[PDB]
């Protein structure tokens, strides 16, 4: 896949209002000019000379690329064309516009289990494809985690930033992931083997913010949350969780646990009685 289109992207779409920005990545919404759709366009730099850092690799860019060209379920996002210039590769991106899941919850009044839990087991179905397809995500944490649009009554999840993404062909991949402190598991702290279990200790963080609002590993200094993380060392704070039912509690439990064999699976999790009673 390593000759994307050549042409120049203002031809066939117009360009607005940034959406994020990413370390050596801008996100612009635009407009197909000959169909009239909208879409998110995600600009990477390319580093263009392997003393440079600043840039992204090819490498790095043709693995988003490939991993985004195989997914296609309604809980991820589609890719849907590249172009490269001399500076960019420029992803064309299903446009999620619903703004951040947290953000949108942040609104309600009020919010059960029972609802939180129809949220994340959107989540949980995105990933059980991801996993399926022996692709792990590595970056997950709320701030990926989008709504296609809020003002429907039961909104549509959205798993987006493919860019620590790795098919796991082997049962492990070897390789420092650079992801966040608060979310990365305890092997991608301690730089060892990875496979799909780590994005299962990350659900179980989001889980944990998602129903408390507390982070919790989250210390006073960068390397005391790594080093909360890696010593597991985090409570079921009363101050935030006193209300919050066991079969909850249990769920967290079993997937924050240092050891990924013995963490739960993405499937345990789908038949975990606090998921389906
Ligand atoms: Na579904």
């Amino acid at each position: 896949a390593t000759v994307f289109r050549q042409e120049n992207v203002d031809d066939y779409y117009d360009t607005g209002e940034e959406l994020g920005s990413g370390q050596f990545a801008v996100v612009k919404k635009c407009r197909e000019k000959s169909t009239g759709l909208q879409y998110a366009a995600k600009f990477i730099k390319k580093r263009r000379t392997k003393s440079s850092r600043r840039g992204v690799s090819r490498e790095d860019i043709e693995r988003e690329v490939s991993i985004l060209k195989e997914i296609q379920h309604p809980n991820v996002i589609t890719l849907h064309e590249v172009y490269e210039n001399k500076t960019d590769v420029i992803l064309i991106l299903e446009l999620v516009a619903g703004g951040e899941l947290f953000d949108f919850l942040a609104e309600k009044e009020s919010l059960t289990e029972e609802e939180a839990t129809e949220f994340l087991k959107q989540i949980l179905n995105g990933v059980y494809y991801l996993h399926s397809l022996q692709i792990a995500h590595f970056d997950l944490k709320p701030e990926n985690i989008m709504l296609l649009d809020r003002n429907v009554p039961k909104p549509r999840i959205k798993i987006i930033d493919f860019g620590l993404a790795h098919k796991i062909d082997f049962g492990n991949e070897f390789k420092n992931i650079f992801g966040t402190p608060e979310f990365v598991a305890p092997e991608i702290v301690n730089y060892e083997p990875l496979g799909l279990e780590a994005d299962m200790w990350s659900i179980g963080v989001i889980t944990y913010i998602l129903l408390s609002g507390a982070s919790p590993f989250l210390g006073d200094t960068k390397q005391e949350t790594l080093a909360n993380v890696s010593a597991v060392n985090y409570e079921f704070e009363d101050e935030y969780f006193s209300n919050t039912s066991a079969l909850a509690k249990d769920f967290i439990r079993r997937l924050l646990v240092k050891d990924p064999k013995k963490r739960m699976t993405i499937q345990d999790s789908l038949q975990h009685p606090w998921i389906k009673p």
